[PDB]
């Protein structure tokens, strides 16, 4: 029976759907008994850097709105020196607890969201932003057609410290290993991680699930001795598309642009 304000709106809050460190998502009703998604995020322990990295966010969340429906929907924010409230639109559900779920995935279905995880991703580098933290997570579907969440930007938020948290989290399996020899991060590092979900999607693991010792999956996806496994299926052209996408060297990688005039995405059936 609890509530919150956002200008002036009181949002009944229904349940928690959503969790990132302190950062919480509820479902939420307006006065009309209208379904939101409220993302809360904490302003407290913030540095001015951070401070203007969610500031950056929002302002293109909000930029967006016009330029893709491949974008969650923003309806209203509040910010203030404590928080952010942003009132979006609520989705059936985020592509990860989706994956999680689904036994096995629809070619047909497989096919359609690949292309709206590339239009979504190609409209942000359009606007000269790359992501770099691609899975997922970031991904929900709204009536069966998939939207970006986040862009990236922000690379800070207050831990978990008091629910009964877990410092084990933040998986490595979509990193490229462009990222990985610098420590060179480009639009291409996208269509890696991109690569890394329709491998998921394709083989129902990713390229370096099966190397549980992190440091052992690190050297692996630097090695280029270390064979990437294609294993034959009926789909020659979504095998052609994830050999693209995972080239280890990024000015071989295949584009965006190029992934949406593939026959994988443009020719069904
Ligand atoms: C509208 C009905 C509803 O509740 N939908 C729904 C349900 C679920 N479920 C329910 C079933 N369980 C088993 C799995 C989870 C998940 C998601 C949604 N819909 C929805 N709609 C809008 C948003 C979100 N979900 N959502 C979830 C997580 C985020 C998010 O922003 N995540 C991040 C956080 C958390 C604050 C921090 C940092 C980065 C991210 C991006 C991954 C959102 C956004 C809005």
């Amino acid at each position: 029976f609890q509530s919150m304000s956002v200008k002036g709106r009181i949002y009944s809050i229904l349940k928690q759907i959503g969790s990132g460190g302190s950062s919480k998502v509820f479902q939420v009703l307006n006065e009309k008994k209208q379904i939101y998604a409220i993302k809360y995020v904490n302003l407290e322990e913030a540095d001015n850097q951070t401070l203007d990295s969610y500031r950056n966010e929002i302002a293109y969340l909000n930029k967006l709105q016009q330029h893709s429906d491949k974008i969650i929907r923003l309806y209203d924010y509040e910010i203030t020196d404590q928080y952010i409230y942003m009132v979006m639109e609520c989705g059936n559900i985020d592509l990860n607890s989706w994956l999680k779920k689904k036994k096995s995935i629809d070619p047909w279905e497989r096919k359609s969201y690949w292309k709206n995880m590339l239009e979504a991703v190609h409209t942000i580098h359009q606007h000269g932003i790359v992501h770099s933290d691609l899975k997922p997570a970031n991904f929900l579907i709204v009536d069966g057609m998939l939207k970006l969440i986040d862009f990236g930007i922000a690379n800070q938020m207050q831990p978990d410290t008091t629910s009964v948290k877990d410092s084990q989290v933040g998986t490595v399996n979509y990193m490229p290993p462009e990222a990985i020899k610098d420590m060179k991060i480009s639009p291409k590092s996208d269509v890696w991680s991109l690569g890394c979900i329709l491998y998921y999607m394709t083989y129902g693991k990713t390229p370096f699930q099966q190397i549980i010792n992190q440091i052992s999956k690190l050297h692996a996806i630097i090695d280029p001795n270390h064979e990437i496994e294609f294993p034959d299926i009926p789909e020659k052209d979504l095998q052609d598309v994830l050999k693209c996408c995972l080239k280890r060297d990024p000015k071989q990688r295949i584009s965006i642009p190029e992934l949406l005039a593939h026959p994988y995405v443009q020719i069904q059936t």
